[PDB]
This record gives structure tokens, C-alpha cells and sequence, in this order.
């Protein structure tokens, strides 16, 4: 069994988008752990591990259908200084993602390929609900405050 | 065993209050949750269940009598953006149903039927316990603030 | 995120029979514990508490898209006397309920939303089951009768 | 319910051709245990186990549509010598069940039948793990040879 | 307390090598369990992980001294074909990592900062017991030879 | 075995530092105790505690060599009203600790005495740690406010 | 929700009347215990912490009703020699609470407030049982004698 061409192309660009958001999301929660916002620094944590069962799962797939994983190219990465602005990155991220799912979702379907287009399924789900959390996060910091925000997640130990 | 027209319509019309309190406390459990306010919901969802109760209860009676009871008709549900207006419905929708409450206590306990009475009088007191509950927090919200209120039953999970 | 108007029409129209579906089913169960038939009792019972989980995924779904669930509505109500009444409603609902989903299910992923067509799907797996149930059950009273089909329902303790 | 008759005929085209492998793969397993083979032996009886659930599960979905299964007719069993000729029979019989499943999907799906399509789209996966595998057994006993790989498959008990 | 820029240099080319070492690690792992060979599968996937144990505390030292992690860059990434390419190019990563280390310590040593040298010292002793593994695996393939190596590292389920 | 004169000097200058920042350390965690900030004050029990334990080692060292350990001599002790004049206080403690540990390794290792680099190598991990904690702390104050901070290290108890 | 004037002024009396009692108790048990009659004294402590619970729930519905308790105003206490005086005086207590308690319950149950009732019905009850057995340890009292009565009651440990 070997794949059509432009399936694997959407699966590696897909791959390569799933590589740029493991590093964002570490670099992230690196940067606020240093800072003492502790209880952010978990949750960013667990969703670049998620990040990772996701590629995982997109190299198996494209190694089923003979073809040869791109592990060397990368997307710009985004650094934030505030945390409106890392919320913003992730974003714009997701934003991407999403897109690109739906068209990937449609071309591979029409080609008589239905595992390929499930995998997008699960994957699109999951990226529409880390972006529901994020747009409640900015709402939150909106209505309350950075600094009455940002008392409620730092922690003393 | 046939009870009078009267106590039945009573209980129809309180079945009918209890239903669309199920309705409105399900719903503002839902829209505070969706906006983060954790403490909230988990509230707000006992008390629906709570209306589970009341409303299994007057079913139970009602049929007891040989009558019929009414699961088609609804009042009008209120629906609220912030977080007094919610308070301010659910307070509305209390009072209503007190009030309504002792009339019946007292035309009931004047055709010689006890265990009706007995039923309003349980369900009295548990309205007037969740009213007690709703003017507090009314009180705290006007005392502290919106957004210091609200950073007080906010999680990250 | 914004969904279009129409996968929002489909969703609360969905919503709205699934509480009808939740009020008939409680009212049957009920009907029919008080008449001494107890193990339909507790079928009815749980058929009700799986139309209320359905109705809850469907308020979730919408909520997610920036919508507002209609807590308002509600067809009409049948009851049934006899146990073949209580079926043959039962059986019109999900009837109903099946050609709803299937063009829905349609409709949405013309445009490109995957999420809620899977929801549709699910739903409509669990509606073909229940109708499935209900017509074997109707076929077991035409064969045995009613009064030795409702003797082997019926419990005392 | 009753599905059209071009739905029916493809399920009981599967189900035939699931009958056809499960018979093949136990011979096969009971061929592979005769001649020392124990490490083969195993797996193929679970695959043949697998196969039988597959051939359940279409059955159901056979009949929950108003149809007669068909237990009667069988394709062309394979029967092989060496261990190579076993792998290459079970390919040419994955295959084929591939290039089946896909046109159904199709051809289900546009007709506004949901759950059927399910069903295959899960039997799918399966046979393009199933197929997977066969095709790596291979490439090993071509890159080490019949003697040597045979040498580890083989125990005293 | 702030470092010194190439002190900080050292440390950011280090992570660009941790970084880039996961990368090759994870693909040959994934690449040698879809071929059928599984206990090197599971020592390369520990490898990995080692790896990414040290980025993480190049990023940790790297914070502490007020600089900013460089997640952006990375080397070449080398693919290999059979088990002895993968070997050499393991082995070719290695010595450029001990050579950068043993300079690095030197200069940072002699600028009056303990706590990077130090670092680089546990990375360095784990480095060095990499390489051996590596050397020792391409002298068993080259005496026992390249097929009956591969057949002992072969398993079925 | 007798080490030189420099080194046993050297240990005794870091002796004398670890036991006034003990002394420093219990003061103002009691202080912090008394008006009412609870988690800021298991916090500097623990520091005070790590301290002591850096001094017994200390100890330990200069006794093996043939030294006498210098338990008279104290620096002068800083003491604060405010959480930030706390904060600033351990700040100055801990950088001048790091420069001395820094000069007395390289002195140390260029006569051939290892053991004694290394004790002062772990002495100064330990500090770095602590003084990166501190700047933590002052950022925060700068950031949220000092009466938004000190509302979240209150507690009941009792 | 706002109380009438006079159902403020009934629960304050009884609050009052609650205190006083305590008060009496407790002192009685101290008396008893100090001249060795122990068996009496455990009665005379559980009788007191009886009525501490009782003035808290007076305390409590005062509260819900926007009113202010009565922590100021006490009534005549008094105190008894031999043991037949202490249980005259209890009697006494005794007595005119019930009298107050049945006007009470009349008068509020008359101004359409239902739950204070209920309160005043509880606390009846638990009044006449207590009355019934001074009464009856005045009959025992009478009929054996002070001597005979005490030995039964004095114990050495
Ligand atoms: C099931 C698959 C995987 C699992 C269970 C896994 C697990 C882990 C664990 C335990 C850590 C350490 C967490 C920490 O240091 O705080 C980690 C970090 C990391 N892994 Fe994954 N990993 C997986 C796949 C991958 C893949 C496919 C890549 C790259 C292609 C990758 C790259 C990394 C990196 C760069 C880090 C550290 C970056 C950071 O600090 O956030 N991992 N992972
Ligand atoms: C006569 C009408 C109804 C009755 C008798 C009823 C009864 C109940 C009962 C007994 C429970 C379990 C109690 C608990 O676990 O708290 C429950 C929970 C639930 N109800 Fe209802 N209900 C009715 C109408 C509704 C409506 C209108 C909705 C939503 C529109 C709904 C949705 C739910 C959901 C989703 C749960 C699960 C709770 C959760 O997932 O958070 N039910 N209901
Ligand atoms: C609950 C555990 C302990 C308590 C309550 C305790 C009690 C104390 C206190 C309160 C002080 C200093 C008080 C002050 O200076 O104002 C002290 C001095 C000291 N402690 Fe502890 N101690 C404990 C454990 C330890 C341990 C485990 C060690 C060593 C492993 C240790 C070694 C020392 C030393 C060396 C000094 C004095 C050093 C100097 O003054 O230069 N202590 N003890
Ligand atoms: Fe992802
Ligand atoms: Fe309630
Ligand atoms: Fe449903
Ligand atoms: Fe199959
Ligand atoms: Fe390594
Ligand atoms: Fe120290
Ligand atoms: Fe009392
Ligand atoms: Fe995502
Ligand atoms: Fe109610
Ligand atoms: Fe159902
Ligand atoms: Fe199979
Ligand atoms: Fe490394
Ligand atoms: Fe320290
Ligand atoms: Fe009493």
C-alpha cells in the first residue's frame, strides 16, 4: 500500500506544525515556571505533552503508507513577554491548525482515504478545544486584571 | 380516592413552577461554566438536582389522587448575562414560588387534606432556605466588588 | 470560532426534541410504576436518564460555537393508557428524531464542520437502537398478548 | 427500518468474505502447530479469533436491518506449504477485503446510511493493520532466509 | 546576576545539539520498530528520552543566568537505511558533542563559573558511555555478521 | 595531615557568614510569624534550617584538617520592617557570600586541595539557588503590589 | 423577607426562656455532682446540653427573619437544696414554657408563617417528654423515700 502524493504532503505539513507547537508550548511554560506563576506552568506543561502524542501519532500514519517523515523542517516561533501576549501566540497557532485540518479533512476524504481522515477528526477536535480554554483565559484577564489575575496562580513553596 | 379540583390544580401549577426552575438553574449552570467560574457551577448544578427532587415528589402526589399531572406547560424562563442578573432571576423566581406556596398550605389544610399541606410545608422551608442563600451573595457581590468576587471562584484545573 | 446560522438552527432543534423526548419518558416511567409494572419501570427510567445525557452534550456543542441553547420550546407531549399506546409513541418520536439527524448530519458536513456531524452520528446510532427495542417489544405483545405479556412484568415486594 | 437492497448485498458480500478467512486462518494456525511452529501458531489464532468478531458484528447490523444473513456460501479457501506461501495467501485475501471496503463506504455513504459505513470504516482499519504486518514478516524472511527465521519461532514444551 | 555572553553562547550551541540529537533519536526509533526489530527499538526510545532529560536542564541553567533558550535553530539531521548507518551516524554525533564540551569546560572553568562547568561534566560522562554502547554494537556486527545480529533482536507479538 | 594556613583562614571567614545568616534567617521568620504572613514563614524556617546544616559541614572540614573552628566572632545583622527591606537584607547576605565562595575555590584548588573546593562548590550551587528565588520574590512585589501580595500568604489557622 | 413584629417577639421570649434554662441545668448538675450522686448528674448535663441545641435553632430562625436575638435579658433562677426542691424547680421551667409555646404556635400559625411553627412544635414535644420524667422521679421520690431513693443513684470510683 502506498499513499498518494498529496495526502503524505498534508500529513508531513501537518507534522511539521505539530514539532513548532512541542517547542512553543515548552518554551512557554518554562518562562513562566521561572517566573512563579506555578499553577499556569502545569497546565502549559501537560498541553505540549499532548502536542507530542499528536505527532507521534502523525509519524506512525505517514510511515504505514511508505513515505519518509520530515523531522528537520520548522515554523517561526513565537516568544511572549506578557502573559496576554503568550496567550495570543497560541492563538494564532491553533488558528492555523485548525484551518488546515478542515481543508486536509475535505482532499482526503474525496480520494477514497478514511483512516487518514479520521486521524485529522480526533486531531481537530482536540485543537477546537484548547482553543475554547484559551479564548476563556483571555476574557478572564480582560474583565479582571493582570495583576488580580495573576495573584490567583502564583503560589508559595 | 379522589381529591377535590382545587388541591389538584394547586399541585399542577406547582409542578409547572418546579419545571421551569429545573429549566433556568440547568441553564445558568451551564453559562457559568462555560465562562470559568467553577465554585458557581458546581452550586448552581446541586440546585438543579434539587428541583429533581421536588418536582418527583409532586408527581408522585398528584397521581396518588387520581389525577393527571401537567408535563406540557412551561412559564417564562429568564436568562441573564452577568452575575447579579443571574441572582436577581433565581431571587425572582423564589419569591414567586413562596408566596404561592402558603396560599395553598392554607386552602388545602382547610378541606381536611393533611399530607398536601404537609408536602407544600417541606418544600416552603426548602425555598426559603435557598432565598436566604441567594440574598447573601447578594450582599457580597455589593460589598466586594464584581471582579474581586469573581477572582475568588475562578481554577485552572 | 462562529458556526454558521444553519448548523445552529439544526442543533437547537435537536435540543428542543431531546427534552421533549426527556419529559414524555419521565411521565411514562411514572405512569407505569404506579400501575404495579415494574421492571418496564426501570427501563423507562433509564431511557429517560439517556435522552437527559444527550441533551447536555447538545448544550455543550452549542455553547462552544458562540450560540444561545433555546431552553423555551416544546413539541407536543403524547401520553398514552395501555402498553401499546406508551410504544407505538415512542415509537413516532424517534422516528422523528432519525430523519432530523440524518439530514442534518448531511447538511452540516457540506460545510465543511466535522465536529458536529460526529455528535449527530453518535446520537443517531443510540436513536436506531432504541427503535429497535421497541419494535421487537411491540411484536412480543402482538404474539403473546396482554394480559400474559403483562404478567411477566409485574412484581410484588 | 429497511435498508435498501444494495446495502444489504454488500454487507452479506463481506460477511462471506469474513467466513472465507476466518476458516482459512485456523487451518493455517492448526498447519503452522502440527509442524513446531509455536510462536506463528499463536498469533494466527488470535487473528482468526479477530476475524470471527468482525463476522459478529456484521450479523448484527444484518439483521438489525430486516435482512437474512447469508451462512451458506463460501469463497475459494487458500491453502499453503511453506511459510512464505501462507503470508502471500493472506495478503491477496486482505487486499481483496481492502478494495471491497472502500467502494462500500462510498457508495453507502451516498445514500444517507451512517452506522453501516461506520462499520466498515472500523473493519478497515483493522485489515490495514492485519496487512501491516503480513508485509514486514516478509521483508524479514527475505532478509534473513527460511532456516534462520524459522530457528526462532520454534520451542520444546 | 547575569553571565557572561559566551559563557551563555556554550550553553545555547549545547541545547542546539540536545535538541537536534531527540530529533534523530525518536525517527530512528520509530523507524526501527516499524521494521520488525524491537529491543533496539526500546533502547533507542530510552536514549531519547535521556536526551531530552539534558535539554532540559541546559534550558533550566540557561534561565537562571538571564538569557533567552534558543528553540528556534536547528543541525543536520541524519537518516539511516540499515542498522550499521544508524550506528555511524549516532556515533558521529557523539564525538562532535564531546569535543564542544571538553572546550566549553575549559572556558567556562577558567571565567570563574563553577555551577555550567559542572553541568557540562555530567553531560560529558553520559556522552562518553553513549559513544562505548555504540563502538561495542559495531564490532558485534562486524564479528557475527549483519543478518544473524538482526535475528536476535527479532520477536513476534 | 595539615592544611595550609590560607585555606583553614578561608573556611573560617565562611563559617563565620553561615552562622550570622542563621541568626539573621530565625529573626526574621519569627518576625514574619508574629504579624500574621504564615507561608512566608515556614518558608525561612527552612532556609535557616539549610543554613545550619552548611555550617556543621563547615565545621566538619575545618576539624579534620588540625584547625580550631571560630565560634565567637558574628557580622553585622540586618533587620527589617517591611517585606521588601526582608528581601533586600537576604540579598545582600547571599551576594557576598557567592563572591567570597567564588575567589576562596580558586585559591583553594591552586595548592592542590580538593575537598575543600568542592564543599565550597556545593556551598555556592546552594546560594545561587536561594538568591534566584529571592529576585523572584521582589518581581512579584513590584509587579502585583505589596498589599495584593501579602493578602495571599495569610491564613486563619488555629 | 421580613418577619411581623410579633413573631420576632415570641421567638425572643422563648430564646430568653431557652437561656435561662441552660443556666439552671447546668448549675443543678455542678450541685449534684459535688455531693456524689453521680447518676444524676450525667442526666442533668445531657438535659442542659438539650437545651444549648434548642437555643441555637431559636437562634438561627430569629436570624433568617432580619431580626435581632436576645443574648441580654434573663429571667428568675433558681436553686434547690435537697434533690425533690431541685426537681420542683425544673418542673416549674417546665410548665410555663409549654404554656408559652402552645400560644405561640396559635398565633403564628394564624399569621400564615409556617416554619416557626414547625420550630415550636419540635421544641414542644421535646418539653413534654422531659416533664414526664420529673414527674415521674417525684412519684419514685415519694413512694421509696430520700434515703432508699439516693443510695441507688451515689457510686465510688
Ligand atoms: C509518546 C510520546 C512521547 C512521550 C511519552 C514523551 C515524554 C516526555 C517527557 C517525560 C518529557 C520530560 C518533560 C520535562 O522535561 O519537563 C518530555 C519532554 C520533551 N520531549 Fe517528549 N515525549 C514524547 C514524544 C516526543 C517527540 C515525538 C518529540 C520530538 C519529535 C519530543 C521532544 C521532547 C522535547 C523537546 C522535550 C523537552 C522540551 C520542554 O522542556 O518542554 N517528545 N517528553
Ligand atoms: C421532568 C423533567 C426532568 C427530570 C425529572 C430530571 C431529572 C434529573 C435527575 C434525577 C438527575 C440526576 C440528579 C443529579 O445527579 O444531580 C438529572 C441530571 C441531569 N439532568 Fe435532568 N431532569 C429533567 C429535565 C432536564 C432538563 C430540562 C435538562 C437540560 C436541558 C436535563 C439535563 C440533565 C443533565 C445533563 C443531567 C446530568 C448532570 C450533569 O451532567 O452535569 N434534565 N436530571
Ligand atoms: C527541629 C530541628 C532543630 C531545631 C528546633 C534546632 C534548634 C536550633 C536553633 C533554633 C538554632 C539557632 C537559633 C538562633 O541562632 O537564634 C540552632 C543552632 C544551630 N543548629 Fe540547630 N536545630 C535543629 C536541627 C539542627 C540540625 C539537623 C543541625 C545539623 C544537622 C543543626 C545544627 C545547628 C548549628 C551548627 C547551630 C549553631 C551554629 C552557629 O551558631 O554558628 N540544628 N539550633
Ligand atoms: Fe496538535
Ligand atoms: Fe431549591
Ligand atoms: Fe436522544
Ligand atoms: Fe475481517
Ligand atoms: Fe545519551
Ligand atoms: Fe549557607
Ligand atoms: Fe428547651
Ligand atoms: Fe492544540
Ligand atoms: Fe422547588
Ligand atoms: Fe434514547
Ligand atoms: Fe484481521
Ligand atoms: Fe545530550
Ligand atoms: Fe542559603
Ligand atoms: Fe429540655
Amino acid at each position: 500500500m502506498q499513499g498518494d502524493p498529496e495526502v503524505i504532503e498534508f500529513l508531513n505539513e501537518q507534522l511539521t506544525a505539530e514539532l513548532t507547537a512541542i517547542n512553543q508550548y515548552f518554551l512557554h511554560a518554562k518562562l513562566q515556571d521561572h517566573k512563579g506563576w506555578t499553577k499556569l506552568a502545569k497546565y502549559t506543561r501537560a498541553e505540549s505533552f499532548d502536542e507530542m502524542r499528536h505527532a507521534e501519532v502523525l509519524t506512525d500514519r505517514i510511515l504505514l503508507l511508505d513515505g519518509l517523515p520530515n523531522y528537520q523542517r520548522l515554523f517561526h516561533v513565537r516568544v511572549g513577554q506578557s502573559v496576554t501576549e503568550m496567550f495570543q501566540a497560541d492563538r494564532e497557532v491553533e488558528l492555523e491548525a485548525i484551518d488546515r485540518l478542515r481543508r486536509g479533512i475535505e482532499v482526503m476524504r474525496a480520494k477514497h482515504d478514511i483512516t487518514s481522515a479520521n486521524v485529522f477528526e480526533a486531531i481537530l477536535a482536540d485543537e477546537e478545544h484548547h482553543i475554547d480554554y484559551l479564548e476563556t483565559q483571555l476574557d478572564l484577564i480582560e474583565k479582571l486584571g493582570e495583576s488580580l489575575y495573576l495573584s490567583t496562580v502564583i503560589e508559595q513553596t
